[PDB]
């Protein structure tokens, strides 16, 4: 019985960071304050442990106690097919609180705890593909700070900066609200020439630019985009809009990535495959629940010759990338100009996705997600 | 470097069966005599093994030496995303002589070996879903034999024992070429009735008929069978015509499941979905080449919010069961009453799939494959 869990426990701390959100969820950098993080831990009877990352309100102790713990207290934690299906048979009875952040946290740590208790990286566990992968440097939506990104002659500077540390790719997010102007098709197309002109025509470029543009925005967007010779355009209309996609799809030479931030997990992305929304499908750890959805998406996608790129950086996207091959990149980010990302975080001894001078991500031989974590500096800096 | 793979190799042993193949490659009892099987073993540089058994043409010199030795040796046994689609990318230009069935073999056997290192069992290893899971009795093609399959009434009797041990669901394999007077749908149409009438309307039945039949004779036996409530009806036309399958799923109430044993992997099996060639998806270790593949096509169906039955049993295909939800049953056969199937092999100690009197197969606590390998037996009788 040294594999059925006995604890399912959240740590609340304070890391110091200079990442801000704005009213719509926007990253910006900002001054330097501190943030409440979670980290949710699961325990087997032997005392092995395993831990994953989240902000704090998506494992709350309403969330915690009502639905994570009834599924997982006294269970195999092994199991994890079985425990992430009861997790989500859950969820449409659950008042809207369990959400697939929720599940995507559970489904890490029972990752990372499997690993660590094996002593193994959790994409050599999967059964590996690839132990590097390249990434794009993905830069934060715009701003108005002066020599951030608050014209398009930023972001021209900021990719030629990206370019010197190795990125073989470039994708930018433009300016969203609640910058005052935002959104305007031609600043973004501004943004994109600048970049594609600093940059000359062999790196890899992208656009996620302002998410719920109208059909016709859209599309004066995606046709000034083939002029530049962009990779792909992503989430550029609401992704309730499967329709939208369709027609979007049809109407431009540029391929279109998605679904990113739809509902729905792997079976939605299943409808997107089968009504031909888009030409390159989206997945993400947190987007579907987990990594093990996430992988049902990546394989999915293969079934059908496609690429299925994964939203979001840390540990648990990058082993879900280094696990697969249909994936042309690991996403390294949100970038900013003010913003140092080598550095890391407050709370991990070293990087989950260090990168060498060519552009390509190593990923840390460590067992389980391999997060080196400070679990002293946790402790110093709790929330009481 | 304990990890890398130091040594493949094969070993070629005569087992003791009274179980024989027709020119067309179906089973049926006949006398005792001695085969040859092969089994696969990989070796890393720590000692440590897995292995695998296939016939011995699949893993002949020629194969291990021309293509499988030079894509394992050297490499990290955990890498077997990568170490697989090395294998699937030098088919094409192996002058047909790299075959699913080998991929399939080679995949196992880096399983076992992953399993075995770690002493965990595969389904563990992968994520489990189910550590039991209900089987059906799968009945061999039908032959000329008195008592045996010869007629209706034959089949009927061997479906009552079946239900006796505790068999939830039974599928008919009917008659086939070269029993000289197949094939003929209204003689399959009896069968199924006899069978039927035998075990009543709770048990659940299903029929894999002649696998060439044409549009018309599928669509005549088909027919016949909603009249009995059969639950599938299965690979009744030639599969390399999808056409077709579109077609008779359309004109069948009862669902059809496929594709068995068409070429093409997972690949091919989305072409089935996105077509609409059948109600209910098939895959199986050695159809699909391994365990891997497999466990993508469980996945592909799974976002589409279908099933996906496994054909055949012996361990690999049970851990792909257990690993997965969306999959009713083990195939676990096949059966015939002048066999005893739950006497096993000679060349393994215990049986991979026991069943209880309820009918569900119990998965063993073991590390790998979980196949309990009698290695004295294989040294007494190796094949000089
Ligand atoms: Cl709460
Ligand atoms: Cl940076
Ligand atoms: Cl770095
Ligand atoms: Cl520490
Ligand atoms: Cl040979
Ligand atoms: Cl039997
Ligand atoms: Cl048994
Ligand atoms: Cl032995
Ligand atoms: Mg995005
Ligand atoms: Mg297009
Ligand atoms: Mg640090
Ligand atoms: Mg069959
Ligand atoms: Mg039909
Ligand atoms: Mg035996
Ligand atoms: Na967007
Ligand atoms: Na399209
Ligand atoms: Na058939
Ligand atoms: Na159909």
């Amino acid at each position: 019985s040294h594999m059925i869990i006995t604890d399912v426990e959240v740590r609340v701390f304070r890391t110091t960071t200079r990442r801000h959100s704005d009213s719509a969820g926007h990253a910006h950098p900002g001054p330097a304050h501190q943030v409440e993080q979670a980290m949710l831990t699961v325990r087997t009877e032997d005392g092995q442990e395993g831990h994953s990352f989240t902000a704090p309100e998506i494992v709350r102790p309403h969330v915690i106690e009502k639905f994570v713990k009834k599924v997982l207290i006294g269970e195999d934690h092994r199991d994890r097919e079985r425990l992430w299906q009861d997790l989500a048979h859950w969820q449409r009875g659950s008042a809207a609180q369990l959400t697939d952040r929720t599940l995507a946290v559970v489904d890490c740590a029972l990752w990372d705890l499997a690993g660590r208790s094996l002593g193994q990286p959790v994409y050599k566990l999967i059964g590996g593909y690839r132990d590097k992968v390249l990434a794009y440097g993905s830069i934060m939506c715009g701003d108005e700070l002066e020599g951030g990104l608050a014209t398009p002659e930023d972001y021209g500077r900021f990719a030629e900066t990206l370019v010197k540390r190795g990125y073989k790719g470039i994708k930018l997010h433009t300016w969203m609200p609640p910058v005052s102007w935002a959104p305007d098709v031609k600043m973004d197309l501004k943004a994109c020439a600048a970049v594609r002109e600093a940059v000359g025509p062999d790196i890899r470029l992208m656009i996620d630019a302002f998410h719920w543009y109208s059909r016709t925005d859209a599309l004066a967007l995606g046709r000034g985009l083939e002029k530049l010779g962009f990779d792909w355009i992503e989430e550029p209309m609401d992704e309730q809009s499967l329709s939208s996609y369709k027609w979007l799809s049809d109407n431009l030479d540029i391929p279109v990535v998605g679904p990113e931030s739809a509902a729905g997990k792997h079976w939605h992305r299943a409808e997107w495959i089968k009504a031909g929304a888009c030409d390159i499908l989206r997945t993400g750890v947190n987007d579907v629940g987990g990594i093990t959805p996430a992988l049902k998406t990546m394989h999915l996608a293969e079934a059908f010759g496609m690429e299925c790129e994964v939203h979001g950086n840390t540990a648990m996207n990058l082993h879900v990338v280094a696990a697969t091959k249909n994936c042309r990149w690991y996403e390294r980010g949100l970038l900013h100009p003010f913003l140092e990302y080598d550095d890391g975080h407050d709370y991990l001894k070293s990087l989950s996705d260090p990168m060498d001078r060519d552009g390509f991500v190593h990923v840390p031989d460590r067992p389980g997600l391999g997060e080196d974590i400070d679990f002293t500096f946790i402790d110093n800096n709790r929330v009481r």
